[PDB]
């Protein structure tokens, strides 16, 4: 149930987060009216979960990236590792994934002996072991593509 | 230098990219001049690089997310594979890694047979081998952490 113009409305809108209403209606044919609460249906729908500007990751200083890939010292104790690091700040995101690993997480920091530290403190707060892949540069990035 | 004001402003536009330029200067102390000077300087120093609404991958017919290991089969030749996969619009992202492989990619398809009709089009396109790690859940992305 996403309707022809709704797929318009969310293309426009992962372009182009601060689109206003009335540039959106425009390009769908509607009112400014109808735009606003077809927008309000796919937020609370939870189609569109939120809206943020793309922060450059160096400019604020985390000049190191990592893919961190997790798995429990124990897997006999309860799995809860990504409730645990959530209040982990450099923590970005946290999938569970198929393998032998259970999580994989995307982690941004200072640098080279900051990942040491936050290594460290993963390994403890969660009690995982981690396996650690460096990214060297992101050619692209969160290009969501709506179909 | 990020004028610590400045660290308030990106803090909460990557929290909420829709936020409105006057709810901002309340929240920040200033005027809609300056706040708005402010954020047209960021976004001319690629500190704030887009805004973008966050879209629910299921939600758009996307049921199926994965990480695509991927290494050039052929080291004579100039290695270009994230120029070359840039125009398949279900790569999200594509970084360069220090690991096993030589890039990791972000896929977004609608099943399993998607996925192996696509890895077939990323091999042949960027004449490359891959490795796909399936992703069972999303826990949270894109949590940006400003220091
Ligand atoms: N890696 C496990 C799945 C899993 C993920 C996270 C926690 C526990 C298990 C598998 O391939 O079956």
């Amino acid at each position: 149930a996403l309707d022809d113009i709704d797929r318009i409305l969310v293309r426009e809108l992962a372009a182009d987060g601060r689109a206003t209403l009335s540039e959106l209606a425009t390009r769908a044919g509607l009112s400014v009216s109808a735009v606003q609460s077809r927008v309000r249906r796919l937020e609370s729908r939870g189609v569109v979960q939120g809206y943020s500007a793309r922060i450059n990751p160096e400019a604020v200083g985390h000049l190191l990236s990592a893919f961190v890939a997790i798995t429990p010292l124990d897997p006999s104790q309860p799995d809860d590792a990504p409730a645990r690091l959530e209040h982990i700040e450099e923590v970005e995101s946290c999938y569970s994934v198929a393998g032998e690993e259970s999580y994989v997480l995307l982690v941004r920091v200072a640098s080279a002996r900051a990942l040491e530290d936050l290594l460290q403190r993963i390994r403890t707060t969660a009690n995982v072991r981690t396996r650690s892949t460096i990214i060297l540069n992101t050619f692209y990035s969160d290009r969501q593509h709506i179909p």
